C-alpha cells in the first residue's frame, strides 16, 4: 500500500507526475546526517566529511526523512517522493547528534560543485555567519548547483545561515491550513515555504516517521526543483529559482511567506 502524504499533494505534485515529469536524470546531493538503505529509496552514491564516519548510512534518522520528502519511489509500498526519479546521492555533513561543522558543510557543497550535482538540499543551519559557509555558496552555485536550505525553526524574524545568504534559496515551513508554522523563522532572505508539520517519510529500519520542522519543508522544494529541471535541462540553477517564486501559490507578505507556497503544478506547466 502505498500512501501519499499531505504535504506532497498540497505542492501538488501527482499533477507533474501525470504529465511525465519525475526528476529523471536529475542529481540531488542531501547534505544531512547521512541515507540509510531503505526498500522505498534509491541512492546513487555520495561521501562523507563527518571525521571518522566513512559510511554515507544514516544514525540520526533525518537525513533518511529528508531524502524520502525529495525521492521516495513510486511503487506499492511507503510514500512517495516529489520527485521520485530523481537520483539520490547521500552527502554526510552531520553527525549522528545532527549536528556538524561548518567545515564539513562546506566540504560536502565543494564536492557537490564537483560532481555536477543540479540540485544541493541544505535542511540544516548555523546561528552565525560563516565567510567559509558564504565562500562555499558561492562556489557551489557558480558550479552550477542550486543551493536549497532550511530557514531553521527557532520562531524569529530572522532566518539561519546559510538560507540567509544570497545564492542559497530559503525555504519556510506552512501547515495544514496554509499558515506560517509557529517555528518557522522568517524575515529578509526567505524565498518560499512548503509543507513542514506532521511530515511522514522515510525513516531507518526499514520503516516511516512524522516529522516537523523546516528541514521537511525544504526537500518540497529540492524536488520540485528536479522536475522543473527535467522539463527544462538547460535552464541555469537562477532559472530554476525565479520560475519557482513566479509560479509559487501567494500567502501574504513576502516578510512571512516569501513568493508563498511553492507549486509543482504551476511550475511544470
Ligand atoms: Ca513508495
Ligand atoms: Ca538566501
Amino acid at each position: 500500500a502505498q500512501s501519499v502524504p499531505w504535504g506532497i499533494s498540497r505542492v501538488q505534485a501527482p499533477a507533474a507526475h501525470n504529465r511525465g515529469l519525475t526528476g529523471s536524470g536529475v542529481k540531488v546531493a542531501v547534505l544531512d546526517t547521512g541515507i540509510s538503505t531503505h526498500p522505498d529509496l534509491n541512492i546513487r552514491g555520495g561521501a562523507s566529511f563527518v571525521p571518522g564516519e566513512p559510511s554515507t548510512q544514516d544514525g540520526n534518522g533525518h537525513g533518511t526523512h529528508v531524502a524520502g520528502t525529495i525521492a521516495a519511489l513510486n511503487n506499492s509500498i511507503g510514500v512517495l517522493g516529489v520527485a521520485p526519479s530523481a537520483e539520490l546521492y547521500a552527502v554526510k555533513v552531520l553527525g549522528a547528534s545532527g549536528s556538524g561543522s561548518v567545515s564539513s558543510i562546506a566540504q560536502g557543497l565543494e564536492w557537490a560543485g564537483n560532481n555536477g550535482m543540479h540540485v544541493a538540499n541544505l535542511s540544516l543551519g548555523s546561528p552565525s555567519p560563516s565567510a567559509t559557509l558564504e565562500q562555499a555558496v558561492n562556489s557551489a552555485t557558480s558550479r552550477g548547483v542550486l543551493v536549497v536550505a532550511a530557514s531553521g525553526n527557532s520562531g524569529a524574524g530572522s532566518i539561519s545561515y546559510p538560507a540567509r545568504y544570497a545564492n542559497a534559496m530559503a525555504v519556510g515551513a506552512t501547515d495544514q491550513n496554509n499558515n506560517r508554522a509557529s517555528f518557522s523563522q522568517y524575515g529578509a532572505g526567505l524565498d518560499i515555504v512548503a509543507p513542514g508539520v506532521n511530515v511522514q517519510s522515510t525513516y531507518p529500519g526499514s520503516t516511516y516517521a512524522s516529522l516537523n520542522g523546516t528541514s521537511m519543508a525544504t526537500p518540497h522544494v529540492a524536488g520540485a526543483a528536479a522536475l522543473v529541471k527535467q522539463k527544462n535541462p538547460s535552464w541555469s540553477n537562477v532559472q530554476i529559482r525565479n520560475h519557482l517564486k513566479n509560479t509559487a501559490t501567494s500567502l501574504g507578505s513576502t516578510n512571512l511567506y516569501g513568493s508563498g507556497l511553492v507549486n509543482a503544478e504551476a511550475a511544470t506547466r
